């Protein structure tokens, strides 16, 4: 009920499909960041939203600036978010797999960058 990822310098993610086993009652995102750059030249979120509240998320963090983390705080539309990492740095977020709902389109991604995938209920 868990899953590592990396976002490097590169600003790629080192998965772009996230699968979550319909057992788990929680869910757990762990992730890191190889490279050498800090959080203020390539910092990376992981940030969970239904593929409709994306582009909003994404907006509205990006007005909320760097030490928001670039996410609106209190964004209702956020399901799960990490901080945002520098290299080095390492940030775990835990969510209610309960709120994944059926039919519903479910993106990850990192707010700065051009970064982003899918999440699937099993
Ligand atoms: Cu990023």
């Amino acid at each position: 009920c868990s899953v590592d990822i990396q976002g490097n310098d590169q600003m790629q993610f080192n998965t772009n499909a996230i699968t979550v086993d319909k057992s788990c009652k929680q869910f757990t995102v762990n992730l890191s960041h190889p490279g050498n750059l800090p959080k203020n030249v390539m910092g990376h979120n992981w940030v969970l939203s239904t593929a409709a509240d994306m582009q909003g998320v994404v907006t509205d963090g990006m007005a909320s600036g760097l030490d928001k983390d670039y996410l609106k705080p209190d964004d209702s539309r956020v399901i799960a978010h990490t901080k945002l990492i520098g290299s080095g740095e390492k940030d775990s977020v835990t969510f209610d797999v309960s709120k994944l709902k059926e039919g519903e389109q479910y993106m990850f991604f990192c707010t700065p960058h051009p970064m982003k995938g899918t999440l699937t209920l099993k």
